[PDB]
């Protein structure tokens, strides 16, 4: 399906170089970076949206993420589902596992302080994680059935907001430098 978002977001440390590519194809070149998020996904995200995606190219040098990446306000929280990373595994609070797609998941959650939301400005907000045990590879058409994760995520009371927002298959960097190149429909 066509993707009608792009997500291209940087806290303005170092250089991000986003490109918004044919389609649903984007990349990212970056390289001593602060915080950033790019993507390509819906405007508006679903409970139900079955994503598929196929990175090309997955080549962080650091802490960056290949994850589904969204937000829901009433209540504003930040979700992820993160099916491969750099060097940093992302963790916290562990709720439990949940299998999709041909994966296992760990499924946490952990809470941000005085930090940007989509709001902008800072706040404190809670971010749920359903996070590979291990690395997805990547360069094959790749299914994320949001569905699956949304489920296993009530049955441990994380619950999302009933006002959704956008709703992308993304790079997510914290000081790092790296290059990805993904598709998205
Ligand atoms: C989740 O990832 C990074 C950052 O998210 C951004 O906040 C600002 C907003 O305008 C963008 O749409 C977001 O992607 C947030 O602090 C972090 F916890």
């Amino acid at each position: 399906a066509s993707t009608d978002y792009w997500q291209n977001w940087t806290d303005g440390g170092g250089i991000v170089n986003a490109v918004n590519g044919s389609g649903g194809n984007y990349s990212v070149n970056w390289s001593n970076t602060g915080n950033f998020v790019v993507g390509k996904g819906w405007t508006t995200g679903s409970p139900f949206r079955t994503i598929n995606y196929n990175a090309g190219v997955w080549a962080p040098n650091g802490n960056g993420y290949l994850t589904l990446y969204g937000w829901t306000r009433s209540p504003l929280i930040e979700y992820y589902v993160v099916d491969s990373w750099g060097t940093y595994r992302p963790t916290g609070t562990y709720k439990g596992t949940v299998k999709s797609d041909g994966g296992t998941y760990d499924i946490y959650t952990t809470t941000r302080y005085n930090a940007p939301s989509i709001d902008g400005d800072r706040t404190t907000f809670t971010q749920y994680w359903s996070v590979r045990q291990s690395k997805r590879p990547t360069g094959s058409n790749a299914t994320i059935t949001f569905t699956n994760h949304v489920n296993a995520w009530k049955s441990h009371g994380m619950n999302l907001g009933s006002n959704w927002a956008y709703q992308v298959m993304a790079t997510h960097g914290y000081q790092s430098s790296g290059s990805s190149n993904v598709t998205v429909w």
